[PDB]
C-alpha cells in the first residue's frame, strides 16, 4: 500500500545514483575527486542542460551566456601531484541523455532531474545574497527570508511553484509589471494572451502560497487589474512584508548532491526495493554515513564550508538558527559569521593555493516537518511569536525529544549578511 | 529648576556659534561657503584637535583640514593648517575666556551622531564575537577612546560591552577600576533589577572571564527586547549654531535645550548646504544629516519617518557615501545642493542567582509630535504608525565599514 512512495522516490534516488557512478568512471575520476562536492555540481548541471535543451525549465542559463547549443560540459578538479588542478571537460548532449537514461532503466528522470535542480537552488540559497536585487526591484532587504527560490529557473512550475517563497513570486510579478508598465504592448497582444495567462499563473501561484484569507484575497485583487501599474506594485510589496509577519506555505525538499547518492548505490544500496522519503530519517541518515569533500580556499573555515552544505541538505537557510542548531548539534551562526567564500570555484581561482577537506555533514537528531490591507494589518500587529526531533536510532515516531532550545540566540540568517550577490 | 540649566547650555550654544562666525572671518569665506557641511566640520574638528592635545578625549605641524570655496565655478579644495593655540586661543575668546568642556563635548557627540548615521560597524561586532543584530545598541560607538561622562552618556549598550569584551579577549591597578567604571556605565544604561545585577557580578570576577565574554553578550542581547536607557543628545553642526547667532538670536538669555523644540525650530529655519557626490540622491544626503542632527539613526523608521513628514529609509537604500570627502575624489565631478533638514512635526525625547532566568521571563513578556506651532505641548497627536513599513535601519547595511 505505502509501497509505492519509497519506490518511486528510492527508485529515483538510485537512477540519481547509478548515473552518477557512470559519469564519474566514464570521466576517469577517483573515489576522493567523486565524493568532491565541486565536481558533483559540475556532473548535476550537465545532465539537467541536455534536458533543458534551451527553455530554462531545469536550468539556469543566461539570455546571451555563450554556450554550444548541442553540447554541455563544466569544470573537473583531479588531484595530481597533491596539488589540485583545474580541468575542463565538454560532452555531447546526447552522451548526457543517453547515458542518464540508461542510468534510469529507459525512463527519462525528471523527478531526479527536479531533484538535482531543487538540490543546485537550495545550496544556492545558503550561498548568496540577494538583497541589491531586491533594492533595485523597489523591495526591502528584510525581504531577504522570503526568497527561497529566487534562483531557479521560472520553468517547472508545480516544483518551482511548491519550493518558492512569496518573495521570489512577488519578485517574479514585479517584473512583469514593469516590463509591462515600460513597453505599451506587453498586456495587448498574443504576448498578452501569453503573458496574461502566465502573469495569473504566477498570481495564483503565489495566492496558493498564502494562509490568511485576507492575503489570499487580496492577490485576487491584484490579479484582476488587466493593466497592472503603480497600484499593483505596491500592493505587492504589501503583500510581501505581510509574509515577513504571516510566514507564507512554502514546500522544503531535502535533495542532496548526486555524488552522495551515486555513494551509496555503488557501496550496495538497494534504494527503490529498501525505499526513500525525503520526508522522515532517509536524507538525514543517507547524510550520516557521509563522505563529502571539499576543495577549500586560503584561510576558509572547514566548520564553515560544511555548515552550507549542511544547511541546504537540509533545506534549512530560511530557518530559525535556534531550530536548526538543535538539530544540528553545534550552533548554526548567520551566515555574516561564516567565512567560506562558496562551494564553487570560479575560473579565476589560483588552484595552486586550493586546499581540500571533509564536510561535516550529520546531524544529532532528524525531525519532521485597500480594505484588505487594513485587514492584513492589523492581522500582523496581533501576530505572535516548532519541529518535531527523535534520535537518529529512533527510526519510528515513538517518542519525540523535546526541544530545548536556546531564545537568546541569534535566529536569523541573514542579518549582517556577507555573502556574494548572486549575479548567476 | 529650569532656568539655570538651559541658561548654562543656551551661553554653549552661543560660545559655539561664536567661535563659529570668528573663524568663518579668520578663514574668510562666503556666506555659502560659511553654510556649507564640510566647512563646519572641518573648522570643528580644529577646534576638538587642539584642546585634545593627543589623549584621545575629543577627537581620534598644527591643526588643519579642507577649506572649500567655490570660485568661480568649481570648488577648491584648500588644505589649511592653523596654529593649534591660534585656534584654541580663537575658541576661548568666543567662550568669554572659560573652557567650554560642555561645549566641546557637544560638537563632539554631533560627529559621533553622525557617523552613527553613517558608517556600519557589523565587521567589528563580529570580529569580537558578538551579534550583528546588536547593531542598534551602538551608539556612541565611535567616540574616543577617552571620552568623559557626557559622552559615556550618549553610549549604547552594546558600545559598552563592545568596550568591556575586548578587553578580556585582549590579554588572553588602573584597568581595574577603569574596567569597573564602564561596567558602572552599562549598568547606568539597563532599567531592571536582574539586568543591573549581572553588571555587578561582572565588574565582581575576581579576574576576567569567558563567563563574562558571555555573560556581556547575553546582557548586549537582552537590551534588544528589553530596552535599556541610553542618552541621546541632539547636537547640530556648528554652522547651523553660528548662523543662529549672526542672526542676532540670543541664545544665553532666550535659553536652550536639547530635551525640546529648540534644535526643532532651529532647524526648521536653519540653511545648510552640502558638497554632493555625482549620482548621490541630494534628499538621502540630507536624511542622514537630518537623521545625525536629531540623533537618531538607532530610531524606528516609523516613529521618523512620521515626524520627518517624509519617509526615513534603511541606509541600504540611501544613494549616498558619507558627508566628507577623501584627497582622491575630483572636484570637477562635485557641486552642492540645498540639505532638507525640516520635519513636519517636532516631540518629546521621552526623557528616560541565575539572572538570565529573570531576565529570559522578562523578555518573553507616549512620544507625542506636536505642530511646530504648538510650542508648549499643549496638544498631541497620536502618530498613526503602519507597520508594513521598515523599522531598522540597518537591515541589509551596505555602508561603509568604520575602523575604530
Amino acid at each position: 500500500n505505502a509501497t509505492e512512495i519509497r519506490a518511486s522516490v528510492g527508485k529515483m534516488i538510485d537512477g540519481i545514483g547509478r548515473f552518477y557512478i557512470q559519469m564519474c568512471t566514464e570521466l576517469k575520476l577517483s573515489d576522493y575527486e567523486g565524493r568532491l562536492i565541486q565536481n558533483s555540481l559540475t556532473i548535476e548541471r550537465m545532465v539537467l542542460s541536455a534536458f533543458d535543451e534551451r527553455r530554462n525549465k531545469y536550468l539556469e542559463e543566461h539570455p546571451s551566456a555563450g554556450k554550444d547549443p548541442k553540447k554541455t560540459g563544466g569544470p573537473i578538479y583531479r588531484r595530481v601531484d597533491g596539488k589540485w588542478r583545474r580541468e575542463l571537460i565538454l560532452y555531447d548532449k546526447e552522451e548526457i541523455r543517453r547515458i542518464w537514461r540508461q542510468a534510469n532503466n529507459g525512463d527519462d528522470a525528471t523527478a531526479g532531474l527536479t531533484h538535482m535542480m531543487i538540490w543546485h537552488s537550495n545550496l544556492n540559497d545558503a550561498t548568496y545574497q540577494r538583497t541589491r536585487a531586491l533594492v533595485r526591484t523597489g523591495m526591502d532587504p528584510r525581504m531577504c527570508s522570503l526568497m527561497q527560490g529566487s534562483t531557479l529557473p521560472r520553468r517547472s512550475g508545480a516544483a518551482g511553484a511548491a519550493v518558492k517563497g512569496v518573495g521570489t513570486m512577488v519578485m517574479e510579478l514585479i517584473r512583469m509589471i514593469k516590463r509591462g508598465i515600460n513597453d505599451r504592448n506587453f498586456w495587448r497582444g498574443e504576448n498578452g494572451r501569453r503573458t496574461r495567462i502566465a502573469y495569473e499563473r504566477m498570481c495564483n501561484i503565489l495566492k496558493g502560497k498564502f494562509q490568511t484569507a485576507a492575503q489570499r484575497t487580496m492577490v485576487d485583487q491584484v490579479r484582476e487589474s488587466r493593466n497592472p501599474g503603480n497600484a499593483e506594485f505596491e500592493d505587492l510589496i504589501f503583500l510581501a512584508r505581510s509574509a515577513l509577519i504571516l510566514r507564507g506555505s512554502v514546500a522544503h525538499k531535502s535533495c542532496l548532491p548526486a555524488c552522495v547518492y551515486g555513494s551509496a548505490v555503488a557501496s550496495g544500496y538497494d534504494f527503490e526495493r529498501e525505499g526513500y522519503s525525503l520526508v522522515g530519517i532517509d536524507p538525514f541518515r543517507l547524510l550520516q554515513n557521509s563522505q563529502v569533500y571539499s576543495l577549500i580556499r586560503p584561510n576558509e573555515n572547514p566548520a564553515h564550508k560544511s555548515q552550507l552544505v549542511w544547511m541546504a541538505c537540509h533545506s534549512a537557510a530560511f530557518e530559525d538558527l535556534r531550530v536548526s542548531s538543535f538539530i544540528r548539534g553545534t550552533k548554526v551562526v548567520p551566515r555574516g559569521k561564516l567565512s567560506t567564500r562558496g562551494v564553487q570555484i570560479a575560473s579565476n581561482e589560483n588552484m595552486e593555493t586550493m586546499e581540500s577537506s571533509t564536510l561535516e555533514l550529520r546531524s544529532r537528531y532528524w525531525a519532521i516537518r485597500s480594505d484588505m490591507r487594513t485587514e492584513i494589518i492589523r492581522l500582523m500587529e496581533s501576530a505572535r511569536p516548532g519541529r518535531g526531533v527523535f534520535e537518529l536510532s529512533d527510526e519510528k515516531a515513538t517518542s519525540p525529544i523535546v526541544p530545548s532550545f536556546d531564545m537568546s540566540n541569534e535566529g536569523s540568517y541573514f542579518f549582517g549578511d556577507n555573502a556574494e550577490e548572486y549575479d548567476n
